[PDB]
């Protein structure tokens, strides 16, 4: 699996992309890796933000499905024309599959100005595919047409340029330390999991655990932040705020409405607490926990044109859509999307960013009762 190591690039807050080829002869595109959606969709027109786009006219293996897709979201949208064509991943398995492609022909606040990707690879399940679950997702097609085993894994490193590895069809042991711990995929739509307990600096929030998963908890490489349900967020921040009394900050900061700054090399990591999420284990009444550092949830914004020092953003935020374990979580861990066994494994990432004092951890087993009551129905 050494061919796939380091096959992911990106810029902070702009996601992780992999090189892909579409059509015959192959057209190289950089494609956002997204475990929180299930469409393979590529820019297919000269939007001014795009370095490159899919030119169906140049492809002998293109086939129109003569159906459109309209994909609205709160701040924007994309739409496109459905088709299929031959797809390959240069630094992935040595195969070529016929996949669905949404050729993107109009969009609003989708593509990022200054980014180096031109499409999105939705790695989640058909249930949430658009326009409906009849549109076979890429990975489903990959597995159905090849002998590539039904799993993939992600090491998102986050260092400006981030990097990482998407290991398709397996697991690379060099990408992590200690052991993998698995949590069940509750339902195959998003990569949905159940959080059974939350601690900040070891002290737990003492919240009905159903609040942690109202109405979903998901693993999502397409989101930057740790997103927590409102009631869990206010509780989490309240405790994070108290753990961090040594120094004071505006309320806007905790709402990601402002950023905070220190002098270069003078950021006080240790005034900020670790965050622990306990996940439902593979066995009745058994859990494990993952622990992240502030280096994960205070993410550096050097991007500031109106400043020149160590400024960071608070990378935890409220959500109406449930818990989202985004890059804030995923950058601590090697993450194994074990589709064959309906489970996600977490291990400590060989590449995560830590100090000499504290470290990202994956620990078990723990005893936690009533773990299925934590799930929202
Ligand atoms: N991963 C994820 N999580 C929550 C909601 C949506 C989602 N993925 C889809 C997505 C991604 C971006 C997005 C744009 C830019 C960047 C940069 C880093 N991450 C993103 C995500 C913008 C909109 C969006 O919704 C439209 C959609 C729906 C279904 C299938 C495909 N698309």
């Amino acid at each position: 699996f050494v061919e796939m190591v380091d096959n992911l690039r990106g810029k902070s807050g702009q996601g992780y992309y992999v090189e892909m080829t579409v059509g015959s002869p192959p057209q190289t595109l950089n494609i956002l890796v997204d475990t929180g959606s299930s469409n393979f969709a590529v820019g297919a027109a000269p939007h001014p933000f795009l370095h490159r786009y899919y030119q169906r006219q140049l492809s002998s293996t293109y086939r129109d499905l003569r159906k459109g897709v309209y994909v609205p979201y709160t701040q924007g949208k994309w739409e496109g024309e459905l088709g299929t064509d031959l797809v390959s991943i240069p630094h992935g398995p040595n195969v070529t599959v016929r996949a669905n492609i949404a050729a993107i022909t109009e969009s609003d606040k989708f593509f990022i100005n200054g980014s180096n990707w031109e499409g999105i690879l939705g790695l989640a399940y058909a249930e949430i595919a658009r326009p409906d679950d009849s549109l076979e997702p890429f990975f489903d097609s990959l597995v159905k047409q090849t002998h590539v085993p039904n799993l993939f894994s992600l090491q998102l490193c986050g260092a400006a340029s981030v990097g990482g590895s998407m290991i398709i069809g397996g697991i690379d042991h060099s990408l992590y330390t200690g052991s993998l711990w698995y949590t069940p995929i509750r339902r195959e739509w998003y990569y949905e999991v159940i959080i059974v307990r939350v601690e900040i600096n070891g002290q737990d929030l003492k919240m009905d655990c159903k609040e942690y998963n109202y109405d979903k908890s998901i693993v999502d490489s397409g989101t930057t932040n740790l997103r927590l349900p409102k009631k869990v967020f206010e509780a989490a921040v309240k405790s994070i705020k108290a753990a961090s009394s040594t120094e004071k900050f505006p309320d806007g900061f905790w709402l990601g409405e402002q950023l905070v700054c220190w002098q270069a090399g003078t950021t006080p990591w240790n005034i900020f607490p670790v965050i622990s999420l306990y996940l439902m284990g593979e066995v009745t009444n058994q859990s494990f926990r993952i622990t992240i550092l502030p280096q994960q949830y205070l993410r550096p914004v050097e991007d500031v044109a109106t400043s020149q020092d160590d400024c960071y953003k608070f990378a935890i935020s409220q959500s109406s859509t449930g818990t989202v374990m985004g890059a804030v979580i995923m950058e601590g861990f090697y993450v194994v999307f074990d589709r064959a066994r309906k489970r996600i494994g977490f291990a400590v990432s060989a590449c995560h960013v830590h100090d000499e004092f504290r470290t990202a951890a994956v620990e078990g087993p723990f005893v936690t009762l009533d773990m299925e009551d934590c799930g929202y129905n």
